[PDB]
Protein backbone atom coordinates (compact mmCIF):
# COMPACT_ATOMS: atom_id res chain seq x y z
CA UNK A 1 0.00 0.00 0.00
CA UNK A 2 3.02 2.17 0.55
CA UNK A 3 0.89 4.32 2.72
CA UNK A 4 4.09 5.11 5.08
CA UNK A 5 3.92 2.97 7.92
CA UNK A 6 7.62 1.71 7.44
CA UNK A 7 7.87 -1.11 10.09
CA UNK A 8 10.91 1.16 10.77
CA UNK A 9 9.37 3.33 12.80
CA UNK A 10 7.20 1.04 14.44
CA UNK A 11 10.13 -1.43 14.81
CA UNK A 12 12.26 1.47 16.50
CA UNK A 13 9.71 2.55 19.16
CA UNK A 14 9.56 -0.52 20.93
CA UNK A 15 13.45 -0.63 20.94
CA UNK A 16 13.15 3.10 22.64
CA UNK A 17 10.63 1.59 25.22
CA UNK A 18 12.69 -1.32 26.27
CA UNK A 19 15.59 0.55 26.26
CA UNK A 20 13.69 2.68 28.80
CA UNK A 21 12.24 -0.56 30.69
CA UNK A 22 15.40 -1.75 31.60
CA UNK A 23 17.22 1.66 33.02
CA UNK A 24 13.83 2.06 35.33
CA UNK A 25 14.00 -1.32 36.48
CA UNK A 26 17.64 -1.51 36.63
CA UNK A 27 17.60 2.10 39.24
CA UNK A 28 15.20 0.20 41.28
CA UNK A 29 17.06 -2.76 41.78
CA UNK A 30 19.85 -0.84 42.71
CA UNK A 31 18.21 1.80 44.43
CA UNK A 32 17.55 -1.07 47.42
CA UNK A 33 20.15 -2.84 47.24
CA UNK A 34 22.11 -0.22 47.74
CA UNK A 35 19.34 1.07 50.09
CA UNK A 36 19.85 -1.65 52.49
CA UNK A 37 23.59 -1.04 52.50
CA UNK A 38 22.62 2.05 53.71
CA UNK A 39 24.79 2.89 50.91
CA UNK A 40 23.07 6.68 50.76
CA UNK A 41 25.53 7.96 53.32
CA UNK A 42 25.41 10.62 51.31
CA UNK A 43 22.12 12.66 52.57
CA UNK A 44 23.72 15.71 53.60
Amino acid sequence: GKRSWDTESVLAMWVLALIVIFLTIAVLLALRFCGIYGYRLRRK
